C-alpha cells in the first residue's frame, strides 16, 4: 500500500499546507467509477459500525452523510469536520465519528 519502511514522511511541522489541508484522517471512502454490488454493502458498515474515533473521507457525486447524519444523532450528532466540492455534480466531503 503506502508502508514500506519506518514513519519518516509527516515529521517536522511543515506550513506548506497548500489547497487540501493534511487533517489526521484515518480511511477514505470513495465510490465514484463502482460496479458490483460490493462497494455498497461497504457504506453500510461504515455507520452500522462506527468507531469511536474515527476519522473517513467520502469522495463522490453525492452526499452520503445523509444516512450518516440518523447514525451520529442517535449518540452524539454528526460527524461533521469538512465540506468542499471538486466539479460540477462531484463533491467531496470529510467525516469524523467523535
Amino acid at each position: 500500500g503506502s508502508s514500506h519502511h519506518h514513519h519518516h514522511h509527516s515529521s517536522g511541522l511543515v506550513p506548506r499546507g497548500s489547497h487540501m489541508a493534511k487533517y489526521q484522517v484515518t480511511k477514505t471512502l470513495d465510490v465514484r467509477g463502482e460496479v458490483c454490488p460490493v462497494p455498497d454493502v461497504e457504506t453500510k458498515r461504515a455507520l452500522q459500525n462506527m468507531k469511536p474515533g474515527e476519522i473517513l473521507e467520502v469522495w463522490i457525486d453525492y452526499p452520503m452523510s445523509k444516512e450518516r447524519i440518523p447514525e451520529t444523532v442517535k449518540k452524539l450528532g454528526h460527524e461533521v469536520l469538512e465540506i468542499e466540492e471538486v466539479g460540477p455534480s462531484e463533491w467531496k466531503i470529510y467525516i469524523k465519528v467523535k
